[PDB]
């Protein structure tokens, strides 16, 4: 595989050798494609380097690369200099070899040769060469930084990918509207996809190894916004279809433009204004290898259609039909038919359900199709049950089996990804397009090594398992739910559940974080753009929505702590907006504007019909200073666990005020009489709680900070006990002492610490009372009162005294 | 309070405009400690304005800047000049007055002047003017940037923190090796505190308004080491103090390094070379301001004391009252105290904490009359029992505040020391600690957290102080729950998901303090990683060290091969502390802090850091992995078993396909699916072992599979789900999974979206003689990925991940 080094070493050939690249020779006779990749290759080199190579005229210079395409007397030659069996690629499909050969012609003593087995080998060739060498295919698309190079040296030895084994691989630039066409607009100042949009998304698809494109078409019509934009693709060669609603090489909107003029799309009505409309598209895609979609919606009329479409095409072409790529899409009723005559050379293009899981496979004898088969897959969507086109929310792990699946069951004549606006599914794109090249390299055991060389390209080797780690993290909990579709009651907040879910996504922030800072400057736009951003915005998305279920669920308990999750909700909010207006603004100067603007707060559809990201529902106590006391609880799983500020009733003593201090302690506060220079006789606080009837014993933990016997040689008492029933008083410091019997025993090991915990047996007065009164009543001043647990059965120790239980005032 | 603002107004001095300060009037009649203060003042405007004010020789500017000293004639002649009285400053401990002033003097038109009732007061004053204007007391120990302006202006009124309610209100450098010991030797140089050091500690303590030292002793000794150290301390305006077991002015280290010479301390035989070394400590104090150390049965220790302070009448030819003592009262000493031992009326009893923040005692009504006063030790840093605290800031904030009010209350303000350990990185509780003294009334319960906010709006702008006093109050607050030194795998609960709570807490706090960081305008990242990045970081993560350990033994004993990871994860986060470490020593501030950051904190198995080095905690590995699969076996808890399918007992594969783990696959942990998919089926299963209470008959079982859809056959995928021993309930997961009427939006695209497919299956539990019973999943069409299993007997709740996983092990 990696035939790149970036050192010198002999016989090693000298691609860049103390930054001087050596030229490139391209024979003239090679394909215009051929050209824009060498082109392409000079600039890269150029981009590695710091200086660009030159375009030789002739086959002069001691060291070059050559690239050329098989079938020309020239590249015989070369083949035969040296030792290159020409079955090595005569007759292959898309197949390169890139060796070092020595003499290879005349006036050439070494070179770097790239031999495709046709242009597009020899495209993938020489873009093989230009990512080993440092170039991501996302070099521009996701700003991924070509690390700089003084020396580029090439490993002797026959380097290949082989043939892929899916014929045709493809993207479809769909749900564009409004990220894509805002940014086409703003970049490149046009209402419609042309071909410098167009350039940018070839040399991307044919980067990464792809040869295949649906064109946007929503409101866009490839064909027909910039006559350039067939001519680019063709040139550079990308093979350009239609999706599978769009009919015989026409873009939707070029009927819909003219829908008055047209009239109606019905076959059994308007035939020879429909026919004429598809041949017309026909003859512009001649001269082209693009593939033709044939079927239409307005049985016998869908063969009749077929068969008119495809004698449309012998007329246009004055050759069988069969010679003409096309595709019949079993999109959805069809299917049903199909389950119908279909031509033999047809290929059969399958479609997943929308949301990666492929719904129909070939069987024994549907896989002996001439044509072939074809899956149309998605990891962006618009339309049931909800829209899917915020990010990527793909896991890795559901395309790869998907994918392995349809290969398996012979699926692989064309492989064609709904990619939304393209960003950000970069990765599932790259995942995508290397499984259609190889499906077969790729198993469970080394699944991980893709992302992680993909993060080595985009992040450096440095980075790239750690990098991975979080992208397949991300990737994964996106796909447990869409953004969309989440909301306050995806997950389960009494269980923790939504905490969990909360606090793991925001754990992988921070590590993405570490790792973003980590980062050589060069890279913080790819990997905000690749890793941080989408962590971020779903991490603080899962924090608005767990906020907000908090927040209702503290409400209807009126616990003024409701707000603070309102507050939440309300910076989250805000945050997401901060972190889009990021993408769009600040990061990679502003490149990217637009291509993250779109709507997914506020659904309450399918379709995000909505006019814009709003605030989710929250509630606020008012007066939330005086929703003070009143807390009663319930008693779940054999406890309770009170935090001690939620209190029923308090009654302080004279020239004092029961204090709450905020944070005190190890969870929520201490309660506290203040000041401390008073006595506290008569003082009290209660707390009320539910015991299952019947339960007519507790062990109380009493859990006040580790005040020392500071007024009182005696130390500090408090009382404990049901209302009904005895109170027991405990010292709760007498011992916390440097005495021989204390100092070790229970002194420094209790205030190191800082509480102490004491036990009271307590028995309940009546176990037929539906709530009981646990009262706690300092003797002795700077008492601070943190928690509460009361246990009958069910406590496990812990440093916290466990979650707060179930309470409401 | 607030007297500096930042742009021009009329009836306001300009101190600096249009970036030209004016410049500075001190009268040659001042202490050099005033001189000193102004210096730093000339410097302090010089950062915040970009020119050096001129130090006037004589009183002819326009518009300046007057400092001086109540009692001077030229404060004298200036007060009696619009509009001050005499009693605002006569007799004031440690007060300035700070005031524009119009025709101050002969030659002045118009100043701001600064009139301290002494020395001290004078120095408050500037610092206050100082740090007003935007210079930190922490510009230099925390690297604080000093926020530049062309204009500064002050408002006219009269300002003043009035008088320090705690007379004496100090720092204790201690456990003090290895950082301070080698951050000085790194930066200044020498093998000991040198007067350059102290004089950096001073001028912090001073621009704290503080005014007390107990100096580094372990292995140095401020008054011997330099012959400046005194002399600077003294004539900045710090009074030196030793600590409670250095009596009589003299450094511990000076008997330890002559103990051949010296030799036992030991007063009832070795009292003459004793008192000796005593004299000659109250002989090199004299002149000064420190305070005397005294102390050393309780008939010994009277004697002590009374030889003591007649060695102290001896060398001053005065009543001892006259010097200023501490005694301090822990231990055996305070047990004499109580018992009826006689301390001296003028002496300041010091009591202590209990070296965690919590005072032991404190006065009586009674008590609280003894003239020579209280004080406080108070620590935020110890080396001792249980174990050391001495990494972080582990300091709640309410403890500092709950505690201190408390002191206060009780009446102790002669004395407040805070053993701070190397200073850094106790400094937000010395903050807070010094401005208590000063003033606690002005501290409530309900305005305490403005008091870390106007510290971060002060370190960090105001725009960053909500929040990083937020990540301030809590760090503090969950360092405050356990030390670093103190925290293990064994601090949290593991099983109730306590540990992962408190793990996933701190980390998200990183997460916060993370987006702050990045957030800063640069010149405040270094001050911000010291302040709050760092120990944030820090802690995380070792919360996250001992976390993994935890669920590495966990699943260790379960014979789990995930163990692995948490395994990786507890290697990683011990690489990650030294990281964290490398970076504040070397990296941040240009490594200006290198060796104050280097405390062993990973390794104790006791109280002291007396082990070699942070040494990984103990993990366990299964070996071959690879081969540690199946054999699980699950205990229902809570009424409920959820099973990740991966967790299975035993499982056979079809011909020509093997059961294969998929990790990550689904909502939880992985997938199993019978590979590959092109092979028929028959006769695989997968078995699942679990110990259901003998008394249910019946369960829920859900089937958790991916959304795989009916590719192969219309008909769709099925499998078969049952006991054995009972009859297995075949599930057709898939069938309505399609575009027809029926199902197209009422549960296909539901169904699909969320990439998973539960299907309930009531079954009936057959009774078995062990208790134990094997759930068996039987995939009757290929590609079914089982994802998980919920064996639900009345506990499941319906959870979008399934709940967690219940406890098995296997083998
Ligand atoms: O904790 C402090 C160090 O262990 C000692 O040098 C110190 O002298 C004593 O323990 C103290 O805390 O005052």
């Amino acid at each position: 595989e990696q035939f790149v080094i970036f050192t010198p070493a002999g016989n090693h050939f000298p691609l860049v050798a103390n930054g001087v690249p050596c030229p490139i020779y391209i024979d003239s006779s090679e394909d215009k494609g051929v050209m824009i990749a060498a082109g392409n290759l000079q600039q890269d080199i150029l981009q590695v380097c710091g200086k660009k190579p030159e375009l030789l005229t002739s086959t002069s210079s001691k060291r070059c690369i050559i690239a050329g395409t098989y079938g020309t007397p020239f590249i015989k030659k070369l083949m035969s200099a040296g030792k290159i069996d020409k079955k090595e690629l005569d007759g292959k499909n898309e197949k390169y070899i890139l060796q070092v050969i020595a003499n290879p012609c005349e006036g050439i003593d070494e070179a770097v040769v790239i031999i495709g087995s046709d242009r597009r080998g020899t495209i993938y060739g020489i873009y093989e060469l230009s990512e080993q060498m440092g170039v991501s295919p996302w070099y521009w698309w996701a700003d991924v930084p070509v690390m700089k190079q003084a020396n580029v040296y090439i490993k002797p030895g026959q380097y290949s990918d082989g043939e892929p084994a899916v014929t045709y691989r493809g993207i479809f630039l769909n749900d564009e509207a409004p990220c894509l066409t805002r940014w086409v607009k703003h970049t490149y100042g046009t209402n419609y996809g042309d071909h410098r949009f167009y350039a940018r998304v070839c040399e991307l698809i044919l980067r990464l190894k792809g040869n295949f494109l649906w064109p946007a078409m929503w409101s866009w019509a490839f064909y027909a916004d910039d006559p350039q934009n067939s001519k680019t693709a063709s040139e550079m060669g990308v093979i350009i279809g239609t999706s599978h609603h769009e009919p015989m090489a026409r873009n939707h909107q070029e009927w819909s433009r003219k829908r008055k003029e047209y009239g109606a799309w019905d076959y059994t009505t308007n035939q020879k204004v429909i026919d004429q409309f598809f041949r017309e598209g026909i003859e512009r895609m001649q001269g082209t290898e693009d593939i033709v979609t044939i079927g239409m919606r307005g049985v016998k009329l869908l063969e009749n259609v077929v068969k008119n479409q495809r004698k449309i095409i012998e007329e246009v072409t004055k050759r069988p039909a069969k010679e003409t790529p096309q595709v019949w899409a079993l999109y959805k009723e069809v299917l049903d038919y199909y389950d119908m005559r279909v031509p033999d050379d047809v290929i059969m293009l399958l479609c997943d359900d929308n949301w990666g899981n492929v719904c129909r496979l070939p069987n024994a004898k549907e896989r002996k199709h001439p044509g072939g088969w074809g899956m149309y897959y998605h990891v962006d969507y618009v339309g049931a049950p909800r829209n899917s086109k915020w990010l990527n929310v793909t896991p890795i792990q559901n395309m790869w089996e998907q994918l392995q699946l349809t290969y398996d069951y012979g699926v692989e004549k064309l492989w064609i990804l709904n990619v939304g606006d393209l960003k950000p599914m970069e990765y599932p794109i790259t995942l995508f397009m290397d499984m259609a090249w190889n499906p077969k390299q790729f198993n469970v055991s080394n699944l991980l090594d893709h992302p992680r060389r993909f993060c080595a390209q985009q992040f450096g080797e440095d980075q790239a398992d750690e990098a991975m780690r979080i992208l397949n993290l991300y990737s994964k909990y996106n796909g447990r739910v869409t953004g969309e579709m989440l909301d306050r009651n995806t997950y389960n907040l009494e269980t923790g559940e939504w905490k969990q879910v909360s606090d793991e996504y925001l754990k992988l922030e921070a590590e993405a974080l570490r790792q973003y800072i980590s980062l050589k400057p060069e890279y913080k736009d790819a990997y905000k753009q690749l890793i941080l951003f989408p962590v971020q915005a779903m991490a603080n998305l899962y924090e608005m929505y767990y906020a907000q279920a908090m927040n209702h669920k503290l409400y209807k308990e009126n616990n003024p702590q409701a707000n603070e999750w309102a507050d939440k909700v309300e910076q989250a909010f805000a945050r997401d907006k901060a972190l889009s207006d990021d993408y769009n603004n600040i990061m990679s100067g502003g490149k990217w504007k637009n291509m993250m603007i779109q709507k997914h707060i506020g659904y309450t559809s399918w379709n995000d019909n909505f006019p814009a990201d709003t605030l989710p529902k929250i509630y606020r106590i008012e007066n939330p200073e005086k929703a003070v006391g009143g807390y009663v609880f319930t008693g779940q799983d054999g406890y309770i666990a009170i935090e001690a500020e939620h209190y029923y009733s308090a009654k302080a003593a004279p020239d004092t005020e029961w204090t709450v201090i905020p944070y005190m302690g190890r969870t929520l506060s201490g309660m506290a009489l203040m000041p401390y220079t008073q006595p506290t006789d008569g003082a009290s606080i209660s707390y009320k709680i539910k015991l299952p009837k019947g339960i007519d014993k507790v062990t109380v933990h009493v859990i006040v900070k580790s005040t020392l016997a500071f007024h009182d040689r005696k130390g500090h008492e408090y009382s404990i006990g049901f209302e009904g029933g005895k109170d027991q008083t405990i010292n709760f410091n007498h011992n916390l002492n440097e005495l021989p019997e204390n100092v070790y025993s229970i002194y420094y090991p209790t205030v190191a610490r800082r509480i102490v915990e004491k036990k009271a047996k307590l028995n309940v007065p009546n176990t037929s009372d539906g709530m009981q009164t646990i009262t706690f009543k300092p003797l002795d001043p700077g008492i601070v009162l943190e928690k509460l647990v009361v246990d009958y059965g069910g406590y496990k120790k812990s440093y916290l005294f466990m979650n707060e239980s179930k309470s409401k005032r």
